[PDB]
Parts: C-alpha cells; structure tokens; sequence
C-alpha cells in the first residue's frame, strides 16, 4: 500500500521515484523501483572520501595539492578561493562533502590514480564492498549529463543504500576514519530542503545530495530515531520526460521522506 503513495507522488511531479530502506530486525525492507538504475551525480562524493581514507593513513590528509584556474570547471564554492594558496587533501574532503565542491571531487579522483582519472579505481572500490552494479565512468561535470537509459555513471537505491550502510553503520572503515566521514556528512550545508525537511526535528539526519540534468535530484542519508535506532534511506529521482533542461523538484524528495518516517515510526 506504500507503493501506491510513491506512484501517487510520481504522478504529481512528473517524475520517476526510487526508494530503498534496508530491512532491520524489526522492520521490512521498503522497495520502490529499488533495482532500477539511477544516475550518481554528486552522490559518489560520499563513498569517494571513504575510498581515499581507505587506502591512505590519516597523515595523508595534510598533503597540499596545487591547481590552476583552468582546472575549475564545475560548482566549486571553496576551490575558487584558494587557486593561489592551494588546498590540502583534508580540506578537499571537507569541501567535497560539506559544500559538494566539484573541483575537490575531481582532484580526489586523481588522488585515487589509475586509468580514466580514477573512475576505474573508484568502481573497483565499490566492488570490494559487494556492489557489482554501480559504476563511475566520467568526471565532473560530465557525469551528470548521460542520457536516460545509459548505464554509465549509474547506481540503484538498493545498491547505494547498502554501500552507505557499511560505511557509516558497518565496518568498512576503522573508527577514527569512520568518525571523520560521519562528521563531514553531519555538517553538510546543501540538504536542508530534501530528506532533512521530511523528518521531524528530533530525528538526527546526515546526508549527501546529488543534482544533475534531466531533473535529477538524489539524496542518501542515515537517520536516527528519537530513541537512537539507525536507518538508511536512499531517495533518487529524475524527470526524463522534460528533456535535458528539466528542473529538479526538491519537494518530491522531502515528501517521500515523510512517507518513510510514517512507516518507521
């Protein structure tokens, strides 16, 4: 019966909705278009920070990276201010998650090394977690522009939710590194009107947003009930019917999160 409300929200916004909440000991898994491919957009910037933390010790965050003004080719509120001074790997992680900095994301990919600017290394990291579906193929800002139906730079609510589960609630990272990733996601500034807006204020919310063309708007989050019970929420949406210039609807993600909160209560 919850599937009829999701299909009702799809009618209201002219969108395609993907939702997945992994099942716990007391609740059944919520699925709606869970195993259908959706575009990553900025969603990968959360497991990417975990990938750099995974292959390098904590002192590697102090290595200073220098770049030129020609390297800034996407939304970069922080990288635009340090083209003369440079930015350390640690500040690049903080900028990539808390501000969705596109230039810091591309530099992190080059820090991962390998073919394709690091896209092969990143997909290789996801496979080590058990995700044999998702794949990253391009860098910013091209990874938001793939046409509908293309399998490049895609994930599924089923796949990305289980990856986020291991990184925040699981053992994919040691505790000291797990604390830095969770704290950055906790001080995010770009998700105030999506999943966070659909849950009551006494629920703690950490999230990482994504936005692209074709009206694509994603938000992946970990929420804590007022008692302290954790859940993983993956909400993804696109509006392919409207073309390349379709505007994303933030209210859709906030509404669907209220539907999930009513079930988990």
């Amino acid at each position: 019966d919850l599937a009829d409300r999701f299909a009702e929200l799809e009618r209201r916004y002219d969108a395609r909705l993907g939702v997945y909440v992994p099942a716990t000991g007391t609740t059944a898994a919520i699925e709606y278009r869970a195993d259908e491919r959706f575009a990553f957009c900025s969603t990968f910037k959360a497991p990417l920070v975990a990938a750099v933390l995974h292959q390098n010790p904590l002192t590697h965050l102090d290595k200073l990276i220098t770049y030129t003004s020609d390297d800034i080719r996407s939304i970069s509120p922080v990288a635009q201010q340090h083209v003369q001074t440079g930015m350390t790997i640690g500040q690049l992680c903080d900028a990539a998650i808390r501000y969705s900095d596109g230039t810091a994301a591309n530099l992190l990919l080059a820090d991962l090394g390998g073919p394709g600017g690091g896209t092969a290394a990143f997909t290789g990291y996801l496979r080590s977690l058990g995700d044999t579906v998702s794949r990253l193929d391009a860098e910013e800002p091209e990874l938001n522009r793939d046409p509908p139906g293309d399998e490049r730079d895609t994930t599924t609510p089923h796949a990305i939710a289980l990856v986020l589960q291991q990184l925040v609630l699981g053992n994919a990272l040691p505790p000291d590194k797990r604390a830095l990733l969770t704290d950055w996601m906790a001080r995010n500034t770009t998700g105030a009107k999506r999943i966070r807006a659909g849950f009551p204020a006494d629920w703690k919310v950490i999230d990482k947003t994504g936005t692209g063309d074709y009206g694509r708007a994603n938000d992946i989050a970990v929420v804590w009930s007022p008692t302290g019970v954790p859940y993983v929420v993956a909400v993804m949406s696109d509006r392919a019917g409207g073309g390349y210039d379709a505007e994303p609807r933030e209210a859709l993600l906030a509404e669907a999160a209220t539907c999930v909160a009513g079930v988990l209560a």
